[PDB]
């Protein structure tokens, strides 16, 4: 199963800045969203989460159909609380009708990555919907009640390693967990992409807890918050290496997160040899908007 890029028709660079910047001028709008957290962080997980369906065995799922438009996926229980970002992006799509839902999807997350002042994260465009039947069912997505074992293994099957696995959770300093949602409350406010996640998960006293829902989440008296997976990457020696390398290396982190985040949102596209580069688009803050 082939899925190739294909440009939406006689767009370019320009293009699809015209889009990111509509994108980042309504996450500077809509600032009062999940009070005062903005659109930011539920952007990044609605990218991740149509991304994270891929299989590598068989090459179902992934970002390129577009398929989170489709009830059965619009409607998974991992994806409660992603129905906020789908409706920020309706007004970009109205204006940019030509975009497909894929690239939409996509782009959205790596404008707000770049615009909370995270990593330039390059992306390619050509993501073609797929009829509804191509939607993957529920359960593609991972469970937060786990332990380091079930995430390595949970995440080779996006083809991701120990180093792309412990990057790509650094997202966690972003937003919060939501008890109707997921189950799971709290994490604080932040907006801001930094490598905090790891200062926190090494820095804080840590108590297990049991949160309203009588799900068990590690809690800090400072107002952090870690699933049982993201303080899994403490418990792990492999997964704690790698924490305590970005903790200490601001700029290593942001590329390797870069680098793992484009081929998340890439798993099972076949780009063609005369396909354009990778587009590096600008902020506002570069363009003086
Ligand atoms: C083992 C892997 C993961 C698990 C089990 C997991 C689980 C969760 C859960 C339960 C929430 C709370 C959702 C809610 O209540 O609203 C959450 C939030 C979030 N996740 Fe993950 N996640 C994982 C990996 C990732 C990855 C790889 C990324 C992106 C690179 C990501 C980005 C986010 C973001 C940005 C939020 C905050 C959403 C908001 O503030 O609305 N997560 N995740
Ligand atoms: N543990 C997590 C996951 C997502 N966001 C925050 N603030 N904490």
């Amino acid at each position: 199963l082939v899925h190739v890029a294909s440009v939406e028709k006689g767009r370019s660079y320009e293009d699809f800045q015209k889009v990111y910047n509509a994108i980042a001028l309504k996450l500077r709008e809509d600032d009062e969203y999940d009070n005062y957290i903005g659109y930011g962080p539920v952007l990044v997980r609605l990218a991740w989460h149509i991304s994270g369906t891929w299989d590598k065995h068989d090459n179902t799922g992934g970002s390129y159909g577009g398929t989170y438009r489709f009830k059965k996926e619009f409607n998974d229980p991992s994806n409660a609380g992603l129905q906020n970002g789908f409706k920020f992006l309706e007004p970009i799509h109205k204006e940019f009708p030509w975009i497909s839902s894929g690239d939409l999807f996509s782009l959205g997350g790596v404008t707000a990555v770049q615009e909370m002042q995270g990593p330039k994260i390059p992306w390619r465009c050509g993501r073609v919907d797929t009829p509804e039947d191509t939607t993957p069912d529920n359960g593609r997505l991972p469970d937060a009640d786990k332990d380091a074992g079930y995430v390595r293994t949970f995440f080779q099957r996006l083809n991701m390693n120990d180093r792309e696995v412990v990057a790509l959770m650094g997202a966690h300093a972003l937003g919060k967990t939501h008890l109707k949602n997921s189950g799971y409350e709290g994490g604080g406010a932040n907006n801001v992409f930094t490598n905090e996640f790891y200062l926190n998960l090494l820095n804080e006293d840590w108590k297990l807890e049991k949160n309203d829902a009588n799900n068990e989440q590690w809690d800090s008296k400072s107002g952090y918050m870690m699933l049982p997976t993201d303080y899994s990457l403490i418990q792990d020696p492999k997964y704690l290496s790698i924490v305590k390398e970005y903790a200490n290396d601001q700029d290593k982190f942001f590329k390797d997160f870069s680098k793992a985040f484009e081929k998340l949102l890439e798993n099972g596209i076949t780009f063609p040899k005369d396909a354009p580069s990778p587009f590096i688009f600008k902020t506002l803050e570069e363009q003086g908007l």
